[PDB]
RNA sequence: GGCAGAAGCUGCCUCUUCGGAGGCAGUUUCUGCC
């Protein structure tokens, strides 16, 4: 089971398994004239996730309800 | 003695081609390493 949200319990994970933290990228290779948007991919091991915001701090929280669903924590 | 990771609730700033973008804190909780 769980006892926390998405993003605080995917970070505890990698600590408890003897490795160490995420890796995470900004891609936003976007250029439409009339949409643009926040996009991030963050890695685990061996799988990625995806996720959009409105800064470096916005971004990160909307991938972490895909980062269990990646590699088995589902 | 020193180093590392994340968020619940609440609050703030700057830019805008008028699509929208860029950025933070406060308060409270959990975890790892030498």
């Amino acid at each position: 089971g769980s006892h926390m949200n998405p993003i605080s319990r995917l970070a505890q994970i990698q600590q408890a398994k003897k490795e160490k933290e995420p890796e995470y990228t900004l891609l936003t290779e976007r250029g439409l004239p009339r949409r643009r948007e926040f996009v991030m991919q963050v890695k685990v091991g061996n799988h990625t996730a995806e996720g959009t915001g409105t800064n470096k701090k916005v971004a990160k929280r909307n991938a972490a309800e895909n980062m269990l669903e990646i590699l088995g924590f589902k």
